[PDB]
DNA sequence: AAATTTGTTTGGGCGCTGAGCAAATTT
DNA sequence: AAATTTGCTCAGCGCCCAAACAAATTT
């Protein structure tokens, strides 16, 4: 057998620990923190948008590194994510990516 | 003009803003480089889950438990949220 | 020149939607 | 005692979807 990978390890960001070594926690821990932050902010306004916010600030990148990767190919592209062709055009084109 | 930012510290010890999209970038491009050419399947689901999680884990957190509050802070309907809870196992 | 991809358009369905409500809970 | 939130239902419609095609591009 082979050891086994949480699917929070999969998707992992490098971090620097207390004691000056490079370790690797989860991209979870990236957008909890990332959140904690913006909160420590908004003091007190309301909030109306927070999911699309998010939703838009990952979707870019990912968007982004899959057409570098498939190198503009977007069926291919399409196929790896596991979205339609044309959602994956449509979302292409909100984030002016063609 | 950037309201999503993670901490990061560099060579100086200096402690630096830099925004969560060029952090799920990064977790990319190393998971990219970890498979040598193994076929991806559902990408999408993957990341959607990675962050609906922490999402709801803290405006959930924020809210109190309030679901309905949270809800109208989010752009989601709550019903969508209960939906969402329930796909995690959050409930 | 064959194979693949792009860029449409079409229609079925499912997912997100607000509204409505009684019951439970917070105030 | 009143106000808010929960748990559920329910149409409507808006998005995601595969299927199909011809034209453009890549192999």
């Amino acid at each position: 057998m082979f050891e086994q990978r949480v699917n929070s390890d999969v998707l992992t960001v490098s971090t620097v620990n207390s004691q000056d070594q490079v370790t690797q926690k989860p991209l979870r821990d990236s957008v909890k923190q990332a959140l904690k932050n913006y909160f420590a902010q908004l003091n007190g306004q309301d909030v109306n948008d927070l999911y699309e916010l998010v939703l838009a600030e990952v979707e870019q990148p990912l968007l982004d590194m899959v057409m570098q990767y498939t190198r503009g190919n977007q069926t291919r592209a399409a196929l790896m994510m596991g979205i339609n062709r044309g959602t994956l055009r449509k979302k292409l084109k909100k984030y002016g990516m063609n």
